[PDB]
């Protein structure tokens, strides 16, 4: 019953940090609040999230399980692999408005300066392997290049996002970060040389 | 002079004894100057890291339309550039790395400063003209904005490697970003291609 127990308590400190960072701010609530609104000492707030932006990252990584069971499911319901990746971004820019200030200091994370922070945030919001996934069918289409990896090519496009996300939530809140999400896609799938336009129909 | 003897007082610090542990008043008694006259020409350390960043780029800046006067084709010149950040990148990392840092510092009036110090973007859209002169590139995307976009691409290349994975070859990482970028990840196969 103690694995019960440490789960339940787990997602107690969570929800408690949560509901404080919605209401006060991520940077204004401290670990002592945490642990109080959780019912813990501030001991056992530690032992579960060793630093506040690991509250964070839980977060995100919840939030991208629920994207990539998104994506699962419309390409096994047959979508055109390019319309789920055009599906991805539109997504990734509402929900990033949506949750701009829990986001913004968890993006910051990911260029901490301590590698092994920087290293922790990257493993637990693995975009550029969600991407690849939706790039696969496309290769095995024979439409994608290959003398690079599925894996880094959607890790390209993850850090553009990455990119344009924190800037756009950091420094320009009013643009349109759906549109300039569509431009990076459009970008790195089909590049800045111009394509064979069809015959028309 | 004095901006300049600041600066090269600074560089020559940064070198002996490293840029965080370094402090304006160091580089002031080393410059021959007061705190405050110091601050006048540098408000903050990493100012000093830009100025350095501008002449680096100016640098490039130079051999770049240089090599365009000289015919070399747009692309070509494309490689030559990130063949040479890749190696400066790798050469200068100890001192690049905070300046990198300092690009996306949360004061967006630092942010800003730190952005058009390093005008990258602007440069390959120069770079890119002849292509858009060919009417060879998309036009619903600006030249800038598609130059900002592969200069926003070297960037994260650029700290990931200097920061965290200096084990990868970076000039091999620059060139696929480039590649990428300019041709896309589609293939290019079409039977009959234009030109
Ligand atoms: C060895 C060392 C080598 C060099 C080492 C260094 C290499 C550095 C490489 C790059 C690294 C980075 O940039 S990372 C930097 C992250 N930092 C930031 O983003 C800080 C931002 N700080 C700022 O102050 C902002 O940039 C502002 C406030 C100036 C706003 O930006 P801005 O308005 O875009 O600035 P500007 O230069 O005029 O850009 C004009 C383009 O934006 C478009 N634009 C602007 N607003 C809109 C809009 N609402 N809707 C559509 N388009 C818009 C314009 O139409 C035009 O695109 P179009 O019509 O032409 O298509
Ligand atoms: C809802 C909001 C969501 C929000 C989601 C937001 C997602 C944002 C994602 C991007 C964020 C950023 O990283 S922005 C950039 C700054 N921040 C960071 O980079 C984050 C911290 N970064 C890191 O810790 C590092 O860069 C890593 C972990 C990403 C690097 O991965 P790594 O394996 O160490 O290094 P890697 O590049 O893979 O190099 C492996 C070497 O071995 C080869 N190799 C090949 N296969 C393998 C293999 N299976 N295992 C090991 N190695 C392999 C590779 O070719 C390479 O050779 P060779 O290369 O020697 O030839």
């Amino acid at each position: 019953v103690r694995e019960y127990q440490k789960k339940r308590r787990r997602e107690r400190i969570f929800r408690a940090a949560m509901e404080l960072f919605r209401n006060r701010g991520f940077q204004e609530t401290t670990a002592t609040e945490i642990a109080k609104a959780a019912h813990v000492s501030r001991g056992t707030f530690f032992n579960y999230y060793p630093y506040k932006e690991a509250v964070l990252l839980d977060y995100g990584s919840q939030l991208l399980a629920g994207l990539r069971e998104e994506v699962r499911r419309l390409l096994a319901q047959g979508r055109e692999p390019v319309e789920v990746l055009r599906h991805l971004f539109r997504v990734l820019a509402e929900g990033t408005a949506r949750e701009k200030d829990l986001l913004l200091p968890m993006f910051y994370e990911l260029l901490n300066p301590d590698p092994v922070r920087a290293r922790a945030a990257f493993e637990a919001l693995p975009l550029g392997d969600l991407i690849a996934e939706i790039l696969k069918p496309l290769r095995e289409q024979g439409v994608l290049r290959q003398d690079f990896s599925l894996e880094r090519m959607g890790r390209t496009l993850a850090d553009l996002y990455f990119l344009s996300a924190l800037r756009w939530a950091a420094y320009t809140p009013g643009r349109d970060l759906a549109e300039e999400l569509e431009k990076n896609l459009r970008l790195l799938l089909e590049g800045m040389l111009v394509r064979e336009a069809p015959a028309p129909g």
